Protein backbone atom coordinates (compact mmCIF):
# COMPACT_ATOMS: atom_id res chain seq x y z
CA UNK A 1 0.00 0.00 0.00
CA UNK A 2 1.44 2.94 -1.23
CA UNK A 3 2.99 5.66 1.54
CA UNK A 4 3.08 8.34 -1.27
CA UNK A 5 0.60 9.26 -4.27
CA UNK A 6 0.46 11.70 -7.01
CA UNK A 7 -1.91 10.73 -9.89
CA UNK A 8 -0.41 13.86 -11.84
CA UNK A 9 2.45 11.26 -12.58
CA UNK A 10 -0.11 9.30 -13.95
CA UNK A 11 -1.07 11.47 -16.37
CA UNK A 12 -4.95 11.45 -14.62
CA UNK A 13 -5.52 14.62 -13.80
CA UNK A 14 -5.63 17.65 -16.07
CA UNK A 15 -3.94 21.56 -15.84
CA UNK A 16 -4.63 24.01 -13.32
CA UNK A 17 -8.31 25.86 -14.03
CA UNK A 18 -9.59 29.09 -12.88
CA UNK A 19 -13.14 29.37 -11.86
CA UNK A 20 -12.83 33.25 -11.82
CA UNK A 21 -15.31 35.13 -10.17
CA UNK A 22 -18.22 32.26 -10.02
CA UNK A 23 -19.21 30.27 -7.06
CA UNK A 24 -18.20 27.07 -9.68
CA UNK A 25 -15.89 24.93 -6.93
CA UNK A 26 -18.17 22.46 -6.89
CA UNK A 27 -18.13 22.18 -10.55
CA UNK A 28 -14.44 22.27 -10.68
CA UNK A 29 -13.80 19.62 -7.94
CA UNK A 30 -16.71 17.32 -10.18
CA UNK A 31 -14.91 17.19 -13.30
CA UNK A 32 -11.94 17.02 -11.68
CA UNK A 33 -12.63 13.81 -10.39
CA UNK A 34 -14.29 12.84 -13.48
CA UNK A 35 -11.63 13.23 -15.04
CA UNK A 36 -9.25 11.09 -13.71
CA UNK A 37 -11.80 8.08 -13.51
CA UNK A 38 -12.60 8.72 -16.99
CA UNK A 39 -8.80 8.37 -17.73
CA UNK A 40 -8.22 5.31 -15.44
CA UNK A 41 -10.94 3.47 -17.58
CA UNK A 42 -9.92 4.35 -21.16
CA UNK A 43 -6.55 5.98 -20.99
CA UNK A 44 -8.05 9.05 -22.29
CA UNK A 45 -7.38 12.15 -20.44
CA UNK A 46 -10.41 14.63 -21.43
CA UNK A 47 -11.25 17.73 -20.25
CA UNK A 48 -14.50 17.98 -19.03
CA UNK A 49 -16.87 20.98 -18.89
CA UNK A 50 -17.66 23.35 -15.92
CA UNK A 51 -19.72 25.63 -17.77
CA UNK A 52 -22.19 22.46 -19.01
CA UNK A 53 -22.64 22.15 -15.11
CA UNK A 54 -22.97 25.72 -14.31
CA UNK A 55 -25.59 25.94 -16.51
CA UNK A 56 -27.52 23.05 -16.44
CA UNK A 57 -27.76 21.55 -12.99
CA UNK A 58 -30.15 23.48 -11.62
CA UNK A 59 -32.95 20.77 -11.18
CA UNK A 60 -30.34 18.70 -8.94
CA UNK A 61 -29.73 20.98 -6.55
CA UNK A 62 -26.90 23.37 -7.96
CA UNK A 63 -27.75 27.01 -8.42
CA UNK A 64 -24.74 27.57 -11.02
CA UNK A 65 -22.61 30.48 -9.92
CA UNK A 66 -24.18 30.96 -6.63
CA UNK A 67 -22.90 27.58 -5.46
CA UNK A 68 -23.21 23.97 -5.38
CA UNK A 69 -22.27 20.21 -4.38
CA UNK A 70 -19.92 17.62 -6.62
CA UNK A 71 -22.79 14.80 -5.39
CA UNK A 72 -25.15 17.00 -7.31
CA UNK A 73 -23.23 17.49 -10.08
CA UNK A 74 -22.64 13.60 -10.56
CA UNK A 75 -26.33 13.16 -10.45
CA UNK A 76 -26.88 15.42 -13.00
CA UNK A 77 -24.46 13.67 -14.80
CA UNK A 78 -25.71 10.51 -14.88
CA UNK A 79 -29.19 11.58 -15.50
CA UNK A 80 -28.28 13.58 -18.67
CA UNK A 81 -26.33 10.88 -20.28
CA UNK A 82 -23.02 12.77 -20.13
CA UNK A 83 -20.94 15.67 -19.94
CA UNK A 84 -19.37 17.79 -22.45
CA UNK A 85 -15.97 18.14 -23.26
CA UNK A 86 -14.31 21.53 -22.26
CA UNK A 87 -13.28 21.98 -25.89
CA UNK A 88 -16.98 22.01 -26.65
CA UNK A 89 -18.58 23.73 -23.49
CA UNK A 90 -15.83 26.42 -22.71
CA UNK A 91 -15.94 28.27 -19.14
CA UNK A 92 -17.24 32.01 -19.12
CA UNK A 93 -17.28 32.50 -15.81
CA UNK A 94 -21.16 33.59 -15.42
CA UNK A 95 -24.24 31.67 -15.20
CA UNK A 96 -25.70 31.30 -18.80
CA UNK A 97 -28.57 29.45 -20.61
CA UNK A 98 -28.06 25.21 -21.05
CA UNK A 99 -26.53 24.58 -24.19
CA UNK A 100 -25.53 20.99 -23.45
CA UNK A 101 -25.01 19.06 -26.77
CA UNK A 102 -25.17 14.96 -26.86
CA UNK A 103 -22.23 15.27 -29.75
CA UNK A 104 -19.94 16.57 -27.50
CA UNK A 105 -20.20 14.31 -24.39
CA UNK A 106 -16.63 13.42 -23.39
CA UNK A 107 -17.05 11.21 -20.13
CA UNK A 108 -20.21 10.28 -18.43
CA UNK A 109 -21.47 8.86 -14.42
CA UNK A 110 -23.60 6.20 -13.20
CA UNK A 111 -23.42 7.66 -9.89
CA UNK A 112 -21.31 8.04 -6.91
CA UNK A 113 -19.76 7.48 -3.76
CA UNK A 114 -19.40 8.85 -0.26
CA UNK A 115 -16.07 7.91 1.42
CA UNK A 116 -17.24 7.65 5.52
CA UNK A 117 -17.53 11.24 7.13
CA UNK A 118 -14.70 12.45 8.68
CA UNK A 119 -12.47 8.82 8.01
CA UNK A 120 -9.22 9.87 6.62
CA UNK A 121 -7.77 6.67 7.01
CA UNK A 122 -10.85 5.87 4.21
CA UNK A 123 -9.90 8.82 2.15
CA UNK A 124 -6.59 7.93 2.23
CA UNK A 125 -7.66 4.54 0.97
CA UNK A 126 -9.80 6.30 -2.08
CA UNK A 127 -6.91 8.15 -2.94
CA UNK A 128 -4.71 5.11 -3.74
CA UNK A 129 -7.23 2.47 -5.12
CA UNK A 130 -9.79 4.56 -6.95
CA UNK A 131 -8.00 7.74 -7.94
CA UNK A 132 -8.52 11.59 -7.49
CA UNK A 133 -11.36 12.16 -4.95
CA UNK A 134 -13.88 15.18 -5.03
CA UNK A 135 -13.36 16.99 -1.71
CA UNK A 136 -14.96 20.14 0.04
CA UNK A 137 -12.97 21.98 2.85
CA UNK A 138 -12.76 25.02 4.73
CA UNK A 139 -10.94 27.44 2.60
CA UNK A 140 -12.25 30.66 4.63
CA UNK A 141 -8.88 31.78 6.09
CA UNK A 142 -6.08 34.76 4.84
CA UNK A 143 -3.64 31.56 5.20
CA UNK A 144 -5.62 29.88 2.54
CA UNK A 145 -5.40 32.72 0.36
CA UNK A 146 -1.74 33.51 0.69
CA UNK A 147 -0.36 29.84 0.96
CA UNK A 148 2.70 29.60 -0.75
CA UNK A 149 4.76 26.20 0.19
CA UNK A 150 5.02 23.69 2.64
CA UNK A 151 2.00 21.73 4.39
CA UNK A 152 -0.82 23.74 5.39
CA UNK A 153 -1.47 23.91 9.09
CA UNK A 154 -4.07 26.13 9.75
CA UNK A 155 -5.59 25.43 13.65
CA UNK A 156 -8.07 27.60 12.95
CA UNK A 157 -9.79 25.80 10.19
CA UNK A 158 -13.45 24.46 11.01
CA UNK A 159 -13.90 20.78 10.39
CA UNK A 160 -18.00 21.35 10.11
CA UNK A 161 -18.05 24.60 8.31
CA UNK A 162 -16.83 23.99 4.94
CA UNK A 163 -16.91 26.78 1.90
CA UNK A 164 -14.71 25.30 -1.09
CA UNK A 165 -14.85 21.90 -3.41
CA UNK A 166 -11.22 20.81 -5.03
CA UNK A 167 -9.74 17.82 -5.86
CA UNK A 168 -7.53 15.27 -3.46
CA UNK A 169 -4.85 13.90 -6.06
CA UNK A 170 -2.77 12.27 -3.84
CA UNK A 171 -0.68 12.25 -0.11
CA UNK A 172 2.76 11.75 1.35
CA UNK A 173 4.54 13.18 4.13
CA UNK A 174 6.78 16.25 4.49
CA UNK A 175 9.58 17.37 7.15
CA UNK A 176 7.75 15.00 8.87
CA UNK A 177 4.29 16.15 8.60
CA UNK A 178 1.47 13.82 6.52
CA UNK A 179 -0.09 15.63 3.96
CA UNK A 180 -3.10 15.66 1.44
CA UNK A 181 -1.54 16.69 -1.92
CA UNK A 182 -4.70 19.06 -3.09
CA UNK A 183 -5.53 20.86 -7.08
CA UNK A 184 -7.57 23.72 -6.35
CA UNK A 185 -9.56 26.14 -8.96
CA UNK A 186 -7.66 29.18 -8.74
CA UNK A 187 -5.39 29.40 -11.40
CA UNK A 188 -1.62 28.46 -11.39
CA UNK A 189 -0.43 31.26 -9.90
CA UNK A 190 -1.73 30.85 -7.02
CA UNK A 191 -0.06 28.56 -4.11
CA UNK A 192 2.77 25.58 -5.63
CA UNK A 193 1.65 25.73 -9.73
CA UNK A 194 -1.72 25.82 -8.33
CA UNK A 195 -1.36 23.32 -5.73
CA UNK A 196 -1.61 22.73 -1.84
CA UNK A 197 -0.04 20.66 0.71
CA UNK A 198 -2.96 20.40 3.52
CA UNK A 199 -1.84 18.56 6.73
CA UNK A 200 -3.37 15.15 6.77
CA UNK A 201 -3.86 13.15 10.46
CA UNK A 202 -4.26 16.36 12.18
CA UNK A 203 -8.12 15.26 13.11
CA UNK A 204 -9.64 16.43 9.67
CA UNK A 205 -7.91 19.58 9.28
CA UNK A 206 -10.22 21.98 7.02
CA UNK A 207 -12.91 19.40 7.05
CA UNK A 208 -11.16 17.46 3.75
CA UNK A 209 -12.59 13.99 4.73
CA UNK A 210 -15.97 15.29 5.83
CA UNK A 211 -17.80 15.73 2.23
CA UNK A 212 -15.43 13.44 0.26
CA UNK A 213 -16.83 11.39 -2.77
CA UNK A 214 -16.16 10.14 -6.23
CA UNK A 215 -18.02 9.33 -9.57
CA UNK A 216 -19.01 5.73 -10.70
CA UNK A 217 -18.13 4.92 -13.98
CA UNK A 218 -19.66 2.12 -15.89
CA UNK A 219 -20.64 -1.43 -13.96
C1 LIG B 1 -20.70 16.55 5.04
O1 LIG B 1 -19.95 17.08 6.10
C2 LIG B 1 -20.73 17.63 7.13
C3 LIG B 1 -19.82 18.44 8.03
O2 LIG B 1 -18.98 17.58 8.76
C4 LIG B 1 -21.47 16.48 7.80
O3 LIG B 1 -22.34 16.97 8.78
C5 LIG B 1 -21.97 16.40 10.04
O4 LIG B 1 -22.26 15.02 10.05
C6 LIG B 1 -21.91 14.38 11.26
C7 LIG B 1 -22.12 12.90 11.03
O5 LIG B 1 -21.58 12.16 12.09
C8 LIG B 1 -22.75 14.97 12.40
O6 LIG B 1 -22.32 14.49 13.66
C9 LIG B 1 -22.62 16.49 12.46
O7 LIG B 1 -23.58 17.05 13.31
C10 LIG B 1 -22.81 17.13 11.09
N1 LIG B 1 -22.43 18.52 11.11
C11 LIG B 1 -23.19 19.52 10.64
C12 LIG B 1 -22.57 20.90 10.76
O8 LIG B 1 -24.29 19.36 10.16
C13 LIG B 1 -22.33 15.76 6.77
O9 LIG B 1 -22.92 14.60 7.30
C14 LIG B 1 -21.50 15.35 5.55
N2 LIG B 1 -22.36 14.84 4.51
C15 LIG B 1 -22.13 13.69 3.86
C16 LIG B 1 -23.14 13.32 2.80
O10 LIG B 1 -21.16 12.98 4.09
C1 LIG C 1 -17.18 27.18 -3.86
C2 LIG C 1 -16.28 28.22 -4.53
O1 LIG C 1 -16.67 28.64 -5.67
O2 LIG C 1 -15.26 28.60 -3.96
C3 LIG C 1 -18.64 27.65 -3.86
O3 LIG C 1 -18.78 28.81 -3.08
C4 LIG C 1 -19.60 26.53 -3.46
O4 LIG C 1 -20.46 26.14 -4.24
N1 LIG C 1 -19.47 26.00 -2.24
C5 LIG C 1 -20.34 24.92 -1.83
C6 LIG C 1 -19.59 23.99 -0.90
C7 LIG C 1 -18.32 23.45 -1.54
C8 LIG C 1 -18.63 22.64 -2.79
C9 LIG C 1 -17.61 22.59 -0.51
C10 LIG C 1 -21.61 25.45 -1.17
O5 LIG C 1 -21.54 26.15 -0.17
N2 LIG C 1 -22.75 25.09 -1.78
C11 LIG C 1 -24.07 25.48 -1.34
C12 LIG C 1 -25.19 25.04 -2.28
C13 LIG C 1 -25.67 23.61 -2.10
C14 LIG C 1 -27.06 23.39 -2.69
N3 LIG C 1 -28.10 23.97 -1.86
C15 LIG C 1 -29.41 23.87 -2.09
N4 LIG C 1 -30.25 24.45 -1.23
N5 LIG C 1 -29.92 23.21 -3.11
Amino acid sequence: FPQTVDWRKKGAVTPVKNQEQCGSCWAFSATGSLEGQHFLNTGKLVSLSEQNLVDCSDDFGNIGCSGGLMDNAFQYIKANGGIDTEKSYPYTGEDGQCVFDKSNVGAADTGFVDVQTGDETQLMKAVASVGPISVAIDASHISFQFYAQGVYDEPACSSEMLDHGVLAVGYGTLNGKDYWLVKNSWGADWGQEGYILMSRNKNNQCGIASNASYPLVGH
